[PDB]
């Protein structure tokens, strides 16, 4: 099966796909274009929004929608339909918190106050609630790895280059990071994979 | 006994997907509509502090999508195939990046009347156009079959017509669509009895 993933070059919203594709060991291609490149393809696909993953000739959208289709069957899913749920959730409210940074803002200072009124209020609500929840279990699920374990790694990597110092209290999401980090198959991806910031 | 409780603002928003379901799936529930000034009281006891959420044996579900997409498995609703299951979720994941963009608890009306009018007149113009390319002349988003991303374009197109009568004008297949879920029986029989919201 021929996969092709298309993003820019950035971790971003493709990283979750990514990981997936590392952890399960599936061969890929990592398509990353600049940002100049980006008009004329926007109109070439079906909603003109990347990354888009093509897949035996179609073409498939939406990072979250994609990174569950390929952990579909496997552990990471979730094991049960309340786990999946579960699973579901967890990764639903990391995105909607990263969906809140206005990343295309062009008035330089609206951005800014913006960003650090999310770092500085607003995350150490969500990060409060994210350390209950995982309380004292290996993984958020509990005792196995999930994609939502993944997509935690993936948003707190940006977040620290955002606030290097936002997880002071929150050891137990410190140590689930490094948990994922040292999936060997992610610890390979991390070592080899394009530096960039976001 | 096991029973489901859901619990969301009196609105549709983004509980109206799980209501569809379970009508769809004659799945019993609870719809426990709280009033704006009570939910200072109730977001304490939630785990994630958000709504809706879905109270079963033990556990507090949430995220409107998971919850949705959890009621769904094992069901046609969901789409047959995994491939399927990712282009229904695909679609519902377009819906909701949209409504999502509206600034819904923006103070500075003024602000808030500008993005809102930006959306609806600058920014839908091009989903809708999507979503019509998508549908084609197919019966429903995915092909022969109704899923809950069909459901979710006749929610989301429901605030989107409150909020501009006229955007579906120059798409009648998207009307038709709209038109179709809303003729699905239980889909008609829950529109008739819901409480009457703007949202
Ligand atoms: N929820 C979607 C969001 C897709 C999205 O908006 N991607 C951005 C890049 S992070 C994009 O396509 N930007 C270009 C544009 O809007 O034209 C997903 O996660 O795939
Ligand atoms: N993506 C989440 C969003 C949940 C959310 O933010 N819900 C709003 C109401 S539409 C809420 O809980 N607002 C009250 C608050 O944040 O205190 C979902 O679909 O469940
Ligand atoms: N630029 C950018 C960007 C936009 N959305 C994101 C969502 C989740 C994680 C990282 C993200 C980065
Ligand atoms: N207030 C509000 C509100 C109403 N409807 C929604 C539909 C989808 C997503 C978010 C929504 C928020």
């Amino acid at each position: 099966p021929n996969y092709k993933l298309l993003y820019f070059n950035m971790r971003g919203r493709a990283e979750i796909i990514r990981y997936i594709f590392a952890y399960l060991d599936i061969k890929y291609e990592d398509h990353r274009i600049e940002q100049a490149d980006w008009p004329k393809i926007k109109p070439t696909l079906p909603f003109g929004k990347i990354p888009v993953l093509e897949v035996e000739g179609l073409t498939l959208h939406q990072s979250l929608a994609i990174a569950r289709y390929l952990t579909k069957n496997t552990d990471l899913a979730g094991k049960t339909e309340l786990e999946q749920c579960q699973v579901d959730a967890v990764v639903d409210t990391l995105d909607d918190f990263m969906s809140l940074f206005p990343w295309a803002e062009e008035n330089q200072d609206l951005k800014e106050r913006t960003f650090n009124d999310l770092l500085t209020r607003q995350a150490p609500h969500l990060l409060k609630d994210l350390d209950t929840y995982l309380g004292d279990k290996e993984w958020f699920i509990g005792n196995y790895v999930t994609w939502a374990d993944f997509y935690w790694d993936i948003c707190s990597t940006t977040l620290l280059v955002l606030k290097p110092d936002l997880l002071g209290i929150y050891p137990r999401l410190v140590s689930l990071r490094n948990k994922v980090q040292a999936i060997p198959a992610i610890s390979a991806w991390i070592l080899k994979r394009p530096q960039t910031k976001l």
